[PDB]
DNA sequence: ATTGACAGCTGTCAAT
DNA sequence: ATTGACAGCTGTCAAT
């Protein structure tokens, strides 16, 4: 199988700190995301989907409010 | 987005109908059914999918009460 | 324990 | 009053 390319995946988390007060790209965000990494939507909205599970807690801790 | 025009054909919808009632005891159709049942309904497989997520809601309790 | 993925559900919007 | 669709979530599976 294997992973994302690890560019890719910097991209992502990068916007998902910049954005961890509202977490949800717009479909235009998203266009600009896959382009930006290579990734299709798919991939994508399936990190998104993850990451505000597996991410964004351990973030927004680390920032005072809780999730 | 989700913006249609028009509703699925109802030979289409009276095929997954008797499908789900048939297996009313468990409305899941394998991957195996799924694709018959697109071939059938000439419908994609999203299609049959979305479907059966709506159908287990919106038709199945009613059904389940025998 | 991390990661990418997806089947199916919830909730909702848009369309009859 | 019904329908087709889909964003995002839950739960989970296979691969790391
Ligand atoms: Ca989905």
């Amino acid at each position: 199988r294997g992973n994302l390319p690890k560019e890719s995946v910097q991209i992502l988390r990068d916007w998902l700190y910049e954005h961890r007060y509202n977490a949800y790209p717009s479909e235009q965000e998203k266009a600009l995301l896959s382009q930006q990494t290579h990734l299709s939507t798919l991939q994508v909205c399936n990190w998104f989907i993850n990451a505000r599970r597996r991410l964004l807690p351990d973030m927004l801790r680390k920032d005072g409010k809780d999730p």
